[PDB]
């Protein structure tokens, strides 16, 4: 019994965070790379989390499985393909999947991710592979899907190349650039590589999103918006701690990519306080409801919908509104953007 059984738009989900345990298991065995378990069930208890941790503590779960996926072309394309399929089943009509192309390469990257052995899967090759998987999926489960390439807070030396990958693959699935990773890393928002990568996104008209205010302070959000020029804030819950900042983002109609379940499990949100999306709903803010890393959170898009419904008083009207705003806030070009809005209004009749 779904909380909102109608078309949805998802703007914040990590491809490397939305993989099938069965596919992880499949590639570990197939490539002979070890996993912390040999059963999807136990594999799910290891990778998965059911209790709040920290952002740094949540980010480590990727260590368990990324090594069986990274560097494998067959695996990179497959997870992309299975991703559309999963979203299609969730009643998502449009989705932007994000991921770091560097963390899945085994060539032309430095530091080599996961102590991998050099190979031929270059970062560009990864983008190409995901596009192919994503394309085959759209054209098979019939949902529209775009991708977003992530700069990693810890590795700014990779940022300018991410930008280049966005330029080269512009709308050839890639619609934007993100800044993901450990938001606790003091000053990561200000590292030259990142800063310079965004400055170029602005001059070359490459869309921009940035995780900020998930666990960091208002100043992290302020810098994402003012220095990095984000068009959207991933999470952004901590903005409400700076009344002035919030009101001004509210005025600019800043879009907040909200992930309810994820915020509890990463400690982004203290469960003894009211969720910031409650205030967002009440101030009629521009915001989407997203899944983030469903593999690790052992969830689905309905988990976040059921949570807001059951615990935060969300009605179908708010569900409709947030998704129309998500559509408007997407990085789809005008024509397609309108086509999306048209479908929502049609189906929302
Ligand atoms: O998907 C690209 C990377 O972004 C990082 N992620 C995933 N989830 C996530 C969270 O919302 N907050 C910050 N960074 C995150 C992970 O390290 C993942 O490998
Ligand atoms: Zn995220």
């Amino acid at each position: 019994t779904p909380a909102f059984n109608k078309p949805k738009v998802e703007l914040h989900v990590h491809l490397d965070g939305a993989i099938k345990p069965e596919t992880i298991l499949y590639f570990g065995k197939k490539r002979g790379i070890a996993l912390p378990a040999d059963t999807v069930e136990e594999l799910r208890n290891i990778i998965g989390m059911d209790k709040p941790l920290s952002l740094p503590g949540f980010l480590a779960k990727f260590d368990y499985y990324m090594p069986v996926i990274a560097g494998c072309r067959e695996a990179i394309k497959r997870i992309a393909y299975e991703f559309v399929e999963m979203k299609a089943k969730e009643g998502v009509v449009y989705v932007e999947v994000r991921y770091s192309p560097h963390l899945l390469a085994n060539s032309k990257v430095d530091p080599m991710p996961w102590n991998q052995t050099e190979g031929d899967v270059t970062p560009d090759d990864v983008v190409d592979l995901v596009n192919q998987g994503l394309q085959e999926g759209e054209q098979a489960f019939g949902i529209k899907v775009r991708s977003i390439l992530c700069c990693m807070r810890h590795q700014p030396s990779w940022s300018l190349e991410v930008l280049e990958l966005c330029k080269k693959y512009n709308q050839k699935t890639v619609v934007a650039m993100d800044l993901a990773g450990d938001e606790t890393i003091e000053g990561s928002s200000l590292f030259p590589g990142h800063v310079e990568a965004y400055e170029g996104a602005v001059k070359n008209g490459i869309h921009r999103t940035v995780h900020a205010g998930e666990v960091g302070s208002p100043e992290v959000v302020r810098e994402a918006v003012d220095i990095l020029k984000t068009e959207r804030v991933g999470a952004g819950y901590h903005t409400i701690e700076d009344e002035a900042l919030y009101n001004r983002l509210l005025k600019e109609n800043m879009h907040f990519e909200v992930c309810p379940w994820s915020s509890y499990l990463t400690g982004a949100w203290d469960p003894k306080t009211t969720h910031a999306v409650v205030r967002f709903k009440n101030d009629k803010a521009n915001y989407s409801l997203n899944t983030d890393d469903p593999l690790i959170f052992k969830s689905t898009l309905d988990t976040d919908y059921q949570m807001t419904k059951k615990d935060m008083g969300f009605t179908e009207e708010e569900f409709k509104r947030l998704n129309i705003n998500a559509a408007k806030s997407s990085f789809l070009p005008e024509e397609e953007k309108k086509e999306l809005l048209e479908r929502l209004y049609r189906e929302y009749q």
